[PDB]
């Protein structure tokens, strides 16, 4: 199943570096995510990106960088909950019930549901999971990690999304680089990719 990543809602130093060279590790999906803050910010680390990499990152803030940068596309969310007027390419956003992503999924490429880990319950989810709501156009997100992550493709889920499991493990001029994270990035990205579970 895919495993996309959210960024740190703030600018850091080498960020830049780390998401390319996650980019580099095939990170399948990258969702922007700063909230309240200046579109310049996000150029300039868009900037600093490899311009191939560009259509595997959706933004939840300033949808005019989807067409000025060449992004994927953009994640409808509480502070920009509407796409631009005749906005065209990839549309996704996050449902917080059963229900929600039943009568919404359809209306979307894909849509996060959350929080996974709490809301529901692993009962009411694998009745979910036969129903064919969750499938691979869900995404997985809240509070996942590696030892959790199987138990998320095992409900069906087109995807896993996480954040603080991984950026949480680089602390700015505390650590010399940011091997954990890659390190991290790959072992997901193992698990991920690792069929067998039946």
């Amino acid at each position: 199943m895919k495993l996309i990543v959210v960024t740190t809602p703030t600018f850091f130093v080498e960020e830049d570096k780390i998401i390319t060279a996650l980019f580099e590790e095939g990170l399948d999906i990258l969702h922007l995510r700063k909230p309240e803050t200046p579109a310049m910010y996000s150029e300039r680390l868009l900037t600093l990106i490899p311009e191939k990499y560009h259509r595997r990152i959706v933004t939840h803030e300033h949808f005019y960088l989807k067409e000025e940068f060449n992004l994927m596309g953009i994640h409808l969310n509480a502070r920009n909950p509407s796409e631009p007027h005749d906005y065209a390419g990839h549309v996704s956003c996050s449902c917080h019930s059963v229900e929600e992503v039943k009568n919404r999924k359809h209306f979307y490429d894909y849509v996060f549901m959350s929080p996974i880990y709490s809301t529901y319950t692993a009962e009411e989810l694998r009745e979910a999971q036969k129903a064919k709501i969750i499938d691979s156009k869900v995404m997985a997100l809240g509070g996942i990690n590696e030892d959790n992550l199987l138990e998320i493709k095992d409900f069906g889920f087109g995807g896993a999304v996480v954040l603080g499991d991984l950026w949480n493990k680089f602390d700015a001029c505390l650590d010399q680089n940011y091997l954990a994270v890659i390190e991290h990035f790959k072992k997901l990205k193992k698990l991920a990719d690792l069929e067998h579970h039946h």
